[PDB]
């Protein structure tokens, strides 16, 4: 639990998320609004870092592929380089919440 959380305010096992704000045909990712949770080597920190944008580069496309329509939540689970991100409208008007959760094992 946190006093002040920038994502929604969960402290369940996904405590990390990254809620991304709409505006025009790009969404504005604040590297300042957000939070690190663990810790990764400077082996593998370069590696996910590359591996952010393969991800984003995706949402950037479903809003306009995936068709974007305020009508009614749909949960979608994607899966690429084994990592897996879980991505959902919530049926919010020109809201998206995401959250990374990597995998473990």
């Amino acid at each position: 639990m946190s006093n002040t959380t920038w994502g929604l305010q969960r402290d369940i096992t996904p405590r990390l998320g990254a809620r991304l704000v709409q505006e025009g045909n790009q969404l504005h990712y604040l590297a300042d609004r957000a939070s690190i949770t663990g810790k990764f080597s400077d082996a593998e920190c370069p590696k996910l870092d590359v591996v952010f944008p393969h991800f984003i580069s995706q949402i950037e496309s479903m809003l306009t592929t995936g068709e974007l329509n305020p009508r009614h939540a749909q949960c979608v689970t994607l899966y690429h380089n084994g990592f897996t991100c879980e991505a959902d409208t919530l049926g919010s008007c020109g809201y998206v919440y995401i959250a990374v959760y990597p995998t473990q094992r």
